[PDB]
């Protein structure tokens, strides 16, 4: 809907839940960007970040953004690109919901092929 | 830390992770509360929500809760408490954070022993 995509648009962190090698889940706060026609969520991180292990290993992320009683998960297929125009596309993404990201050669993405979205009723239709 | 306690308080929604029976994460929006001296959280549900059929089930959840850039992920093993009197108590601790719930005779707690706690630099020590 399309009060979910200004939602989606709004500056707040949200929650990237990725699998431990045992299956514990990792649960750390980030910034994340949702394109709204390939449905791929990406995260910035530093390459070998926990975050960046667990998706690579295990594929699968959600990420989670609440704000007052407003909500939505969104979960899906994950994998790291570390290819260096994926790199500045998402770094671009990034800065065009909160800022420029301080430069870092290390940088990675976490994408995400978002299959199922959960949230509150006020956002789903 | 006592800025950790003090976050803990505020009136905020969570997202509560457990895990589905092929180990996808299950992430949706909660109230929860914190006993600072047992280190028990709660969410109280009705009775058979996923979140209550994941939690028995796999005996785990993460209580995460964000405001601007101050975070925690709370981590810990999960069971399902009908007991009418836990039931009460945790019906009590959570109107103490948030409000008097809705009478529901199906209502069940969520009890999740906290092991491990991450979150932003400002919040830990
Ligand atoms: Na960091
Ligand atoms: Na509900």
């Amino acid at each position: 809907s399309d009060d979910a995509l200004a939602f989606l648009s709004e500056r707040h962190l949200a929650m990237l839940t990725t699998l431990r090698a045992d299956n514990s889940p990792h649960v750390v706060a980030v910034g994340f960007t949702f394109d709204p026609k390939t449905h791929i969520a990406r995260v910035i991180t530093t390459g070998g970040s926990q975050k960046a292990v667990n998706a690579d290993r295990s594929g699968l992320a959600v990420l989670s953004q609440v704000d007052g009683a407003r909500w939505l998960s969104l979960e899906g297929r994950a994998a790291v690109n570390s290819d260096i125009d994926a790199v500045r596309d998402a770094e671009l993404r990034y800065a065009q919901r909160y800022r420029t990201p301080r430069p870092n050669p290390r940088r990675v993405v976490i994408e995400v092929q978002i299959e199922r979205v959960l949230g509150s009723a006020d956002l789903l239709d």
